[PDB]
């Protein structure tokens, strides 16, 4: 509280409360633990001088650093008073000492536009064509080496150019690490007189004019993509500055000026050894509406240009219109190419449409929104919460025209809908259904991982459902989500959609949604082929928020082979076996209930099977799973040969001849030691 | 020959176009591309000549073009007053418009054609006609542009004054976004054209409080454009919002403060704004603004912060919480601080940060933007974004001066994962965690070979684990596209016949003396022999390589212990097996002829009390068909009441047999690998 009080009076300039405190004894080498700032550090930054003499008188170190490694005499320099640099000095032991940024006083100076304050440390031993010296990480991606011409030049401080290079001595072709010079930071600057007068200076005193920037670009390329004929006159003025220079991607300053639409900029530019083939600058003036550079371009023939086409696209579906895409010229928003055309469209939406696009030189599907719309902002940021989630569709990123958000996604080849249509001719009409388990257990992760990042979908039906290349099911249209937190009740919608899904996926797509959505609880499970899919919708519309994982462990996703196991190592139980009706696996099995199918089970099986069997079968449940167990072992056998072309696959066998079965036991064992037994899920 | 020579209206010389005008080829050939016609292209290079040669000759002065253009809206752009005049006679209406809303009107006010836009007045053209675009472009609040909006964004200080003076022209007029004339002024990149135009505009009284892009208004455009003046001709209004806050909840002289701009900032504060909308002082003080600091401590923040946002890392938790309450300054989507505190690890190049992308937290590798590293590293993860068992990319930001690549945080390293859980399994006991390690190990280089790319660095501190022990495959800045040099995929898969040694020692022998061994080495260095088998399958793929990492995944190593035994079990149950059929196929398959193998004298190996009990019928063989038969049986006997003495001696039976006979699974892999037989295997 003491040099809280005192952090707080100096905050304030309550000079005598200041020395109140001093004179208590309150200390003035104190440093908040957060930024490392001292009262002397804050005294400086504030430009109250009574205060910094005060607390010099106190004992406080004017080389304290602060967590930047910056000392009061540093902060001097940008606060540019002459009388506060004049008070430290005595006490300062190098006065080019720098900051963990390699910073100085001089520096400091130079990027604040302070002149007097220069003059100053210029008189006193400043270095002036001092480069940043950076900490090891900085440098080993070549960050620092700059000097006070080149942030002078960056900040666009006409005085303070003029002042070292002539007065002062300044290196004007010093290099940064990134081999950078104070012309391309003088070439940054937003205003136009500024970076008129500063590259002048800079051009008359020998910069080298043919230097990488950033995106490897050259003084010239910068001052044609800032629209200046200005700039592009002063760096034409040289005969060594190379003209067919090309930058990241292979645009050269020309290309650049007919691509912008700048007539000027481009003659001027011809007329200085620019030349012509560097791309069909014709054409690109042609689309740009510039009947007078037309002509100019075609009075300088020299034929004729011509352009190799490599890009493959990946989707099949998709591919010829994406090649056409990749090969026709569009204006970029940000990193997207897209053309709103009908060749492009993927869908329809209550906003926008789906278009391909291009994204990165990936390809991708584009959903549009009105950059305004809450429905747009919904999609994006359950999207960026969905990254983890392996079943949901990869998103992108999102691009701004300014007036449409444009949201890129994975593209996929087929909705869920399209797919089932594509594949319904594939199954013998009773075969097991092992797609329909695939696609829905992608679902439920997909679901299952959304709700634990606390996201609900409300909108799931199966034109928002996308399979892949590689047959993988993903989530889509996430504009009506909703982070669930705010009604927990509203996931409930997702998890009946999902029994809708159900029958929809094992109704191989037959059953249209609309009808299912029509339907009521009672006639969906009345729809249902079997009694997995009956229990496990109804546990979908009557649920216990991690339901969905453990779902998974329903038998409806056990393969009939799965099922037809776990039904033979229960009857293989000691129990079952030596029919022990005190044991806990047959007090389990016995229950109340309604009628069973395999009650009397023994007299719906074939009667020579019967027979070669009990060579005592009784019509409990117990009695059946031994029944399985023993076919199970027994079936293959020289002397059973009659009884198995009876039976058939027994797996199908046991299934249709009793539906009820799997389902009963794994009921009746659910939460028990046997359900060891079933299969690893 | 006949439609594709027209060029000469290219190389725009009347000789070879009469002379082919009556040679053979249609006036109106639309070129399938785009459908520009000759009288198309003629209009746009203004050619007097060409246009009154073509429309001698029939051609239609109505015919559209893909983006719905007659050469007549095309007039309008090129400027020329008497291309129109030799148009308007035929065509029916002169405000006739493209697919995107733009009438002829509209392309003279967009390019600023003076002399073409009076014309079009006169002629009956319309001035406050909005854009009718495709009900698409409606959807999503596009289209409704007035003349008068497109001469303002142009910034065409002639075209304005001539529209709202003489033509008219309502300076009210919103287009579907809600924004008029005013907000398409204000982002105009010229500073005095924009001054011009909001003035004009300004006193016949366009609305100063309308909303534009980002709900930004007029004065906070302004502001962020840094333009005292346009803030002065704002402010000059009587009935403006100082107090009108964008998307983001700034208010405008927050903007001013967060900009450095003293001068606005004192001004707006004069003219009656709130003081707090934000802590003001301490911004102004951060950025070393000690005037106005001074300013706005006379008048402060002290009616003024927010406080929620929960990490889901562990590790990193404390940290990310800090850094998302300090301030920092964004690198487009990213935030990020240079500091020990906030570091992951270090690099050949930058190091690793903790950031936060769009506010999800991130790691964040750095490279100087100058990299072929860098490049390389973002090429393979824009390839890989569906392979699943790769670190997920978020994306990449430059700062002009490096490249940040964002990626997923993961809680550790390979090597920090397996010392953390060296503890878990008793020493005698089945290692699931191996197995899943290594098949998303497989399942990450597997697609990563199939999106055409190599990694060339596999080690333990490229791979890492998440939150639910999720691996991930990490840092591709030495990955190459195989493609070029097809063999060089067999040092990844050799790096993974490693990386099996390594993970099944739980990480005990180091991967740099792994390293150093030779192929023989490892393989006599591995505890058992699904392992010995696996790693030898990597350490000599075959030159048709192809996927040979999915196949493997089939493997006995990937079996669990339930389902060795499982099949061993199943096997046993062939009936050729329980009846000793010696002719049978099954027989001929495991046991052809006349034995070195650890089931060799199997009955003179297991406990005499379970040999004995067992035979309760030939007595048991000294073959692997009755050591197959013998597995079944104890399988389905072995829990019977009468049979706890035996359960006690053997204990769990899968443990046992493969302990007592290590090379039992791998023999009958081998044998029944591609017959029929195959079913008995486990699925995948
Ligand atoms: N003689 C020839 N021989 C062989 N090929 C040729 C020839 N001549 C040209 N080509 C090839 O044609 C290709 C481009 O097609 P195009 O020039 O025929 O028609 C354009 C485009 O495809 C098509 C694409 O539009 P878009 O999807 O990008 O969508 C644009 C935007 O989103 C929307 C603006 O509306 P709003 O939101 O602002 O209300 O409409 C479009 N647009 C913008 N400014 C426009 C304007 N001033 N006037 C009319 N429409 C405008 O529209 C034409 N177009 C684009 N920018 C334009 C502009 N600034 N002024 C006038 N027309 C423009 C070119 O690529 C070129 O290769
Ligand atoms: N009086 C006070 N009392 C108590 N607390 C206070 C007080 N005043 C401010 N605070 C709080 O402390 C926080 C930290 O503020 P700070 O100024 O100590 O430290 C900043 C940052 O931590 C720290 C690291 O910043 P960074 O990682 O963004 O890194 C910036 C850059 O990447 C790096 C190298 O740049 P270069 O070599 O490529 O050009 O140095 C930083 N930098 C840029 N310009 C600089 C300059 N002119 N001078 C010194 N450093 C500069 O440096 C301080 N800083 C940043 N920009 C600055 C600039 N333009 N001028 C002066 N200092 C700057 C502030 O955010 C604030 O909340
Ligand atoms: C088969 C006939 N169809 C009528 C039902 C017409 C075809 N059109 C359709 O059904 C259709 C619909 C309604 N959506 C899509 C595609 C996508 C979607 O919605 N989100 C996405 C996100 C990513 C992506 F890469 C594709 C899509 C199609 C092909
Ligand atoms: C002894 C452990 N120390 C703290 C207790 C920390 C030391 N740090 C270490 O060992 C270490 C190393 C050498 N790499 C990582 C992490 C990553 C890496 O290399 N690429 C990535 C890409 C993405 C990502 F999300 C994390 C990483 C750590 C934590």
């Amino acid at each position: 509280s003491l040099e809280e009080m005192l952090t707080q009076a100096v905050q304030e300039a309550d000079i005598e409360q200041v020395r109140q405190l001093l004179e208590r004894g309150a200390d003035a080498n104190f440093q908040e633990e957060e930024w490392g700032w001292s009262p002397l550090h804050s005294a400086v930054q504030m430009d109250s001088e009574d205060l910094v003499a005060l607390l010099l008188k106190h004992g406080a170190d004017p080389c304290l650093r602060k967590r930047n490694g910056a000392t009061p005499f540093i902060i001097a320099g940008i606060t540019g008073n002459v009388r506060l640099l004049q008070l430290l000095l005595p006490n300062v032991e190098d006065v080019n000492e720098c900051d963990v940024n390699g910073f100085t006083a001089f520096m400091e100076a130079a990027v604040y536009g302070r002149v007097e304050a220069l003059r100053f440390l210029y008189e006193n031993g400043a270095d002036v064509n001092m480069h940043r010296k950076t900490k090891q990480d900085q440098e080993r991606i070549r960050k620092g080496g700059a000097t006070a011409l080149m942030d002078a030049a960056e900040k666009g401080h006409v005085g303070v150019v003029t002042i070292l290079l002539h007065a002062m001595k300044a290196e004007v072709d010093a290099r940064d690490n990134m081999g950078r010079n104070a012309l391309v930071y003088a070439l940054l600057n937003p205003d136009d007189g500024k970076a008129k007068a500063i590259t002048r200076l800079l051009l008359d005193h020998g910069a080298d004019v043919n230097v990488r920037g950033e995106g490897s670009k050259t003084p010239l390329i910068l001052a044609v993509e800032r629209k200046n004929l200005d700039l592009v006159q002063m760096l034409l003025e040289q005969e060594q500055i190379e003209v067919n220079d090309t930058d990241r991607e292979g645009k050269t300053a020309l290309l650049l000026a007919v691509e912008l639409r700048l007539e000027e900029i481009a003659k001027l530019l011809c007329h200085r050894g620019a030349s012509t083939n560097c791309g069909d600058l014709v054409a690109i003036a042609r689309r740009n509406y510039d009947s007078d550079l037309v002509k100019f371009l075609r009075l300088h023939k020299a034929g004729d240009f011509r352009p190799a086409e490599n890009w493959k696209p990946q989707s099949s579906r998709w591919g010829e219109a994406l090649k056409h895409l990749h090969r026709i010229w569009r204006p970029m928003i940000g990193k997207l190419k897209i053309f709103i055309d009908e060749e492009y469209k993927i869908a329809d939406t209550a906003e926008g449409g789906i278009y391909l696009g291009l994204y990165e030189d990936q390809e991708v599907a584009v959903k549009r929104f009105s950059e305004g719309s809450t429905r747009g902002q919904q999609e994006v940021s359950c999207l960026q919460s969905s990254r983890a989630n392996d079943n949901v569709v990869t998103f992108y990123g999102s691009e701004s025209d300014g007036s449409c958000l444009h949201v890129c996604l994975a593209l996929c080849e087929y909705t869920l809908q399209e797919h089932l249509a594509n594949h319904r001719g594939d199954a013998v009409p009773n075969e097991e259904d092992e797609s329909a388990r695939n696609i829905l257990s992608s679902l439920f992760k997909a679901i299952g991982e959304l709700h634990r990042s606390g996201y609900s979908h409300q909108d799931l039906q199966p034109q928002n459902i996308l399979i892949d290349s590689k047959n993988g099911t993903f989530l889509a249209d996430f504009d009506k989500s909703i982070k669930w937190a705010e009604d927990p009740q509203k996931i409930k919608r997702d998890l009946e959609a999902l029994g809708l899904l159900v029958l929809y996926v094992v109704k191989k797509g037959d059953i249209s949604f609309e009808t299912l959505k029509n339907q009521s609880f009672e006639e969906v499970i009345q729809g249902s082929p079997d009694e997995e899919t009956r229990d496990l919708i109804h546990h979908l519309f009557h649920p216990g928020e991690d339901r969905l994982s453990s779902l998974l462990a329903h038998p409806f996703f056990w393969s009939w082979e799965s099922r037809y196991r776990t039904l033979r190592d229960v009857g293989n139980e000691s129990d079952i076996k030596t029919r022990n009706q005190n044991s806990r696996i047959l007090q389990l099995l016995q229950p109340s209930e309604l009628s069973t199918s395999f009650a009397q089970w023994t007299t719906k099986i074939d009667s020579f099977v019967m027979e070669e069997m009990n060579a005592l079968y009784q019509d409990t449940l117990g009695d059946l799973l031994k029944f399985i167990r023993n076919l199970g072992e027994h079936i293959n056998e020289q002397k059973n040969k009659k009884m198995k072309s009876i039976i058939g696959e027994p797996s199908q066998y046991f299934q249709e001849k009793f539906p009820d079965l799997v389902m009963y036991v794994y009921t009746k064992l659910q939460n028990t030691e046997y359900m060891k037994h079933f299969p690893k899920t």
